[PDB]
């Protein structure tokens, strides 16, 4: 309906699979070549389906930061034959607070879905799921089974993947350029 949603549009069409493991679907945003990130809740294992096709998972590592607190993003690296759109230059660089974020799902259970969540806040800690969590962003809306792995954006940012809701609030992982250089 407006640029917010064309960037959000933009980055779906090109950058996103339908991950399933033995956990659920999930909305996986691939970022260059063959890496892909996932909630680390979703345990990715040797083997992944991708767009219902069988994949060998060629590494995978759980971030945490340098306190060993959990971040809640998987880096996996895809056995897959094409490459994603590097998006790298979209990532922020360092943590932030942010006006007027979308969130987009696709998966068999909510195709095309987009959200306008408003304002996100650097939130920092959350116990999420019982497990203490780094850089986290919250936003006011009422998130639902089924978003995790959801991309956050701004016009021209890509700002973090969905991991959690407690029924009035959503919470979402940062995604920092630094987790992806090479």
């Amino acid at each position: 309906m407006g640029p917010g949603f064309d960037f959000a549009q933009a980055i779906m069409k090109k950058n996103t699979v339908i991950a399933r493991t033995e956990k659920g679907e999930f909305t996986m945003l691939g970022v260059y070549d063959r890496v892909a990130v996932i909630p680390t809740h979703a345990s990715v294992g040797e083997i992944i389906y991708i767009n219902d096709v069988e994949t060998r998972v060629l590494d995978a590592c759980a971030l945490r930061d340098l306190t060993d607190t959990n971040l809640e993003i998987t880096i996996v690296k895809l056995d897959r034959n094409q490459k994603f759109r590097d998006i790298r230059h979209f990532l922020p660089r360092c943590e932030d607070d942010y006006n007027d974020a979308v969130l987009s799902v696709h998966t068999s259970k909510f195709p095309n879905m987009y959200i306008p969540v408003g304002q996100v806040t650097n939130y920092g800690f959350l116990n999420l799921g019982g497990t203490p969590t780094h850089r986290i962003l919250m936003y006011n809306f009422p998130t639902r089974a089924g978003q995790c792995g959801g991309v956050v954006t701004t016009t021209g940012k890509v700002i973090g993947i969905h991991v959690g809701g407690n029924g009035a609030q959503g919470f979402a992982a940062m995604l920092l350029h630094s987790y992806f250089t090479d």
